Order: C-alpha cells, then structure tokens, then sequence
C-alpha cells in the first residue's frame, strides 16, 4: 500500500493555550479569560484557542488515514517547543514532511514512526506536536492497511504475543473537584479524580488536614452515589509537591501522613501523584525512590505515581530503573512520535513499573483515540480520559473507543 | 461489497439520561446528581449515565464503518421512546437487525438508510436511537465502499450538484451563559450562546428587561475579547415560549420586544428560539407565522427558529410551507434515520427556510461527525456543535471534522 496524498487542516482541541509565565506573573481573572499582557512569545491574549493540525494520509486503497498534532495547555512554557499555531506549523508540514510520505509503500509502524519521529528539517527537531500527530497518522495508515485496529498493530510491534484487554481510565477534575467527582461516579471511572490539589493552604491544607477531609468525602460520595455496590474504583490525587512542601520533604513525616490518607480511603486504594517537587530530576527521583522505600517497608497501602522532573523516554527509564515511584506517567503529547509512548510503557512493563499512558486536556478525541489503543496494546495500567475539561466528553471518547476496540480484537480471535 | 458482521458495543455520550418527569415533580440538586424517587420507567436515579451503542458493520474488505446510537437527555419523558439502557436494545440490535444487514449488499445510501428506518419488529417500529446508529453506521459503509466522505455521498443522493462548504457552527451554553460565552469567543462559534432561558421570573425578566440586559452583555463581551475585529457571530438565543409568557403572545407586544433585543444586539444579528410555546402544533405553526410577519413587515431583520410542536419531518414540512419562522430545528437524534435529517433539510432548502442541523448534548463524537457530514452535505444554514456541555469538545468535534471533509472534498474536486 501506498501513501498517495496527505493533507493539513488546523483545527481546534479540548482546551486552551495558556500563557503559563503571564499567570505565573499574576495575571488576574475576568471571566473564562486572564487579564494584563501575554510574556510568552507568540500569544496574543493570556488565555487562546489550543490548536490542532489534522493530518491526513490518503491511502492507494482509497481508505484515509487520520492523525492530529496537538501540544499541551502550556504550549511554549519553559522547556517546550514555540507555541503551536496551527499557521506557524502546517507550512513545515506541507513542505518537508508530505514530499516523503508521498509515494511511500507503507512498512511496518516502527520503523516509520521513529523516522519521522527523528527526521531534521534545516538540522533542527520538528516540533514534538508535529511528531504526534505524524506518527498518529502513520499509526493508523499501518491498521488501516492491515485491516486491523491500531492497538493490534502496536501489540504486533512492541508485544508480541499479548492479549488487549480493556485498561482502567482515569479521569480528571480540575478545580471542580466534588461536582466532577459526581460525574465521574456516574461515568464509572476506574481511576479518579485527579483533585487538583495544587495549594498547600487552600486545597491540602497546612498539616494535611483539608485533603484527609476530601479523602473521607470521596470515599462517602462514591458510597453514596454508585449505581452498583461492586463500584470501587482507585482513588488518584495529584498534590503537585504539596505533600513535600507541608512536611519540609521528610521520608516519614510524608509517609506517615500519606499512611492517614490511605486509612481515609478505605476501602478504596489510594495513589498520589508528585508527593514532592524539589530542585533537579536526581533529587526528584531520590525522594520518590525513598518515600516508595519508607511506604513499601512499613506495608503502608499507598502507590507513588511520578510526574515532575520524568518527562522523556529517557527519564521514564531513569525513574523505573530506580523505582522512584510505583507508577510512571507516560506525557503522551510531550514524547513526540507515539511510537515512543509504546517503548516508555513496554519499558516500565519490563521492569515491573506501573505504567499510566498519560495525556492533556489540550489535545483531541483522535489523538485520545489514537493514545488509548496504544495504552491498551502495551496493557498500561491506566490511561487518561482526554481531551477537554466536561469530564464527560473524555471518558466517553476514550472508553467507547476501548470497547469497540476490544470488539474487533475479541471478533478476530473468534475467526 | 457486502457487510460481513455487525458487532454492537455499549458506551457512554457527552452527557445524561435525566429524568424529566422526577426533575419538574421537584427533584433537588445534590452536587451534579439529583435527589429522590425517579417517576420515569426504566430509571433508577433520577439523573444517570447516558448511554450509546456503538454499531460496527465490518465489510469484506476489511473496513469497519461506525455509528452510534444515542438519545436525548430527556430519554423516555413525554412522548419519547423508552429509556435508552444499551442493555435493553443491544439485543433487539443483534437479534432483529444484524441478520438483516450480515451478507447485505452495499448499494446507495438512501433505500438503505429507509429499509432500516422503516423496518418493524413484531409490528412495531424500532426505537428512534436504534435508526439513528443503524443508518450511520449504513452512511459510513457507503462512504467506504466508494472512497469518499459521508458529506459527498449525502450531497450525491440528496443535493445533486450541490458544493460542500462549510456550515456555521452554533454552540449552547447550558445555564453557564457568562463564562461559556468567553469559551465560544475565544474558540469562534458561528453561532451562539443558545444561553438556556427558561424561565420568565429568573432568566428572560418578566417585562423581559433580563434577557435585554443579557443582550447588551453579550454584544459588548464580544467585541471586548474578540481576537479579530472581523469576527461577527449570529446570536441565537432560546427562550422556552418565555417571551409567549410574558406578553400573552401578543403579536405586536412580542415584536416590539424582540425589535428592542435586535436592537440591543447590534452589530450582531439575532436569532430568537421559541419565542413562544402554545397548545398545540396548529396554534404554534399559527403563532410563529403571525410574529414572523409582523417582523418582516415592519423589517425587523430578527429570525425566529421553531423547535417546540415541530418534531417529526411531517412537522418540518408543515412548519416550512406555512412560513411559521425563518429556521426549523432539524432534531436529529429525534428523526430516526439520518436520511430523514437529509430529507428534513432539503426541503426547508426547496421552500426559503433555514435548516437547523440539531442534535443534543447527550450524544455522541461519532453521531456528531456523521450528522455534521450530513448538514455539510445539504448546506444547512447553522450545525450544533456536540455533544456534551464542555463546549470545548463539542465545538472541536464538529469543527475539526467539518475541515477535515472540506479539505478531502477540496482535493477530490482537483483530481
Ligand atoms: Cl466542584
Ligand atoms: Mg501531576
Ligand atoms: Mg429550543
């Protein structure tokens, strides 16, 4: 099968580019939007329009192959690729990538996603957007050639042998951490939700005491609102350093709190997502390392889950080789090709590291299509419901796309 | 090319099955939930899960064509099909229908989008929500089979000749009709906010002085956070016979006012839902009409779009051939069958009516794509952004899909 055209549209996402230093400065609150100027090159407002690039491979066959490039929130923070302006970015596209991809005879899914995962226009990277959605699009050419599903392709390609099996979805709150909570009971969830607890004052409290309270009110509401007694998801909080800044990084004193929140949560198990934040990736992966070691040598049922300072494919490996955590967070958008969230996960399976096949909120319903057959071809122990912030719209995207897949794989297996 | 297996999945959509009857006895909120005993059948807890099916017609092949089944939030109210529980109609799917479509012969989309609308179980018709996933998933397989988009296809059986351009996309606030403006702002809607007014005390004021107020809000929210100075959306705000209310469906009350809000709205033209809500479908059609004269004759360059008393395609046509608006809500998910969305808007196109191409928050990415190709297809005059009330998603869903097909059409032109 041969590729025969591709084609670029910008588009829209589930969320919005924010202006991470402008907010970070101050920037004050009129509405939905952020007010005072943008410091970030390439924003006009503090708060735009995330933007997609839809990508299109039309097959020999006829049959069309779809991916999207999409960046997180903070598109062009510190350590990121420039903004990604669908205008800045399809010209690079339509100029550099579709010349070869053009009557190319499709191969198998590695070999050309780390291509163009690695490919260099002028000795320079493509934008790590570029690189999802390309890949996304190959991803799905490769299915749509082999008449298979995507997740069957990546389980081919990076683990052989495996059955797809549905994978818990984990879906997040933001700062309307009780009505969405409601949602999420309603939706399911196996993993939830998230709490945004990102204040050590306002959201954990100063000795814990406000994030102990919303552990009892999750675990009361789940009670209460469960359509079937059998519903008993995994509770995943993000305190985003918090825990780390309100008991000064101490192994125990975390532990020991960590260990009242696990006893609040019962029945229900407790993971906590970046107990600390401190000051390089060698630190980071020391205090996650040994707060797992303190937890796991006093059988405190808690699970550590990784995220600031393990960003690349490289510091994934980094924080499973040194179990700095129970749980890695694969950043699905920031990897660039897809094809390396496939080696992140099969890495940390390797290893026996939990592996969460991550995601944002800024991306779109085909890119989470496209991620969650990859999480589900590599067994990833939970992946994101995405894009967008109505709770809603993620977990039925995601799930639904994982109940068909598990259709056409249980069907193939019956042939 | 014939389908060789129809395999049906349970999932999830953008939002809720609410039970209506239980809400207006007096149901109280409790976070997103409601309290007390449900009233209707089929329910219970007053709001759950809403549910699709997801309809997979695997071909010869090897292609897998997709619909999903979805109904209203309001599933099983007054004069609606049965609570759409997946569990209750898979399988009626698997039993009555997937015998009819296993080594069936793809040929046009239209006598096989009306042989499936149409069909009896036992003497009675299918539940609209079966029809509504069946015949997309039917469109999809002629898509397929012919290498083109729904959208062409549609065009091709319904709109011969016609071009496919983009639709205006219009998307609903729900109650959040402050900061779901700012969102619709910053992501460009077409057309907005819908904005929920139903209620006359609260929401329209009861000499309407509150939605006037809402009006000059809007107006001026627009131009403060507009990027481009250029972009000039259609307000469309529905009412909920709310203005019928306040002014005892005076004809000329009811035009003076409306004449005060065209007036407060200016620069941006406005569309007025449901102005009033009568007794029946004959005093709607006669009430519409009237205000709708009395509007054109005093030049009054504000349109009336119908909803309430006009359901079924009967409706569509009874309404457009007595002029009783200047644009009919196409309900989609109520007609069935897609065709009968095809059907509905050619005719409005034959007779000098806008079409609507509607929807509802509790369906799904897929039926959401499909009819969007299909209100492209026929060149309605505005498309709902969909599903869910996240708007975000909604508005990227249907966007991101409606440039997609633009841009496989565009090429397909020049081939
Ligand atoms: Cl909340
Ligand atoms: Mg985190
Ligand atoms: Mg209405």
């Amino acid at each position: 099968m041969k590729i025969v055209d591709v084609l670029c549209t910008p588009g829209l996402t589930g969320f919005y580019f924010d202006d991470q230093r402008a907010i970070k400065k101050g920037a004050g609150h009129d509405g939905f939007t952020y007010t005072g100027s943008t410091v970030t090159e390439g924003f006009t407002q503090v708060r735009q329009k995330g933007e997609s690039i839809s990508v299109l491979l039309v097959l020999e066959d006829g049959q069309v192959a779809h991916g999207d490039c999409a960046a997180v929130q903070y598109s062009g923070a510190g350590g990121r690729d420039p903004l990604f302006l669908a205008k800045d970015f399809i010209p690079v596209i339509e100029k550099e990538i579709a010349p070869k991809l053009i009557g190319r005879e499709i191969t198998n899914f590695k070999p050309m996603a780390e291509e163009f995962d690695k490919m260099t226009v002028n000795g320079n990277r493509l934008h790590t957007a570029i690189r999802y959605g390309i890949t996304q699009a190959i991803l799905d050419a490769v299915a749509k050639t082999r008449k298979v599903t995507m997740a069957e392709v990546i389980r081919d390609e990076y683990n052989p042998g495996a059955e797809i099996n549905a994978v818990p979805v984990f879906a997040q709150s933001g700062d309307d951490r009780y009505d969405n909570v409601d949602k999420m009971i309603i939706k399911e969830a196996d993993v939830l939700p998230h709490a945004l607890i990102n204040n050590v004052e306002e959201k954990l409290g100063l000795k814990g005491e406000k994030l102990l309270e919303y552990v009892k009110w999750l675990r009361d509401r789940i009670i209460k609102l469960r359509v079937r007694e059998d519903y008993a998801p995994i509770f995943h909080i993000d305190v985003y350093g918090t825990i780390g800044a309100a008991f000064d990084v101490d192994i125990k004193a975390m532990a020991d709190y960590i260990q009242t929140l696990a006893e609040a949560a019962k029945p229900f198990h407790l993971r906590i997502e970046g107990p600390m934040d401190v000051e390089d990736r060698q630190k980071q992966m020391e205090a996650m390392r040994d707060l797992r070691a303190e937890l796991d040598g006093r059988g405190v049922d808690a699970e550590l889950v990784a995220d600031e300072w393990c960003n690349t494919v490289e510091d994934v490996k980094f924080f499973t080789d040194n179990k700095a955590g129970h749980m890695v967070q694969i950043k699905t958008p920031d990897l660039g090709g897809v094809n390396n969230i496939a080696d992140a996960i099969m890495y940390c399976k390797a290893n026996g590291m939990g592996a969460y096949c991550g995601g944002t909120c800024n991306e779109t319903n085909r890119s989470a299509e496209v991620t969650t057959n990859i999480g589900m071809a590599c067994g990833a122990r939970q992946v994101a419901a995405k894009p967008g912030m109505g709770v809603d719209e993620g977990m039925m995207i995601v799930k639904n796309e994982m109940n068909r897949v598990l259709a056409l794989v249980g069907r193939r297996k019956k042939l």
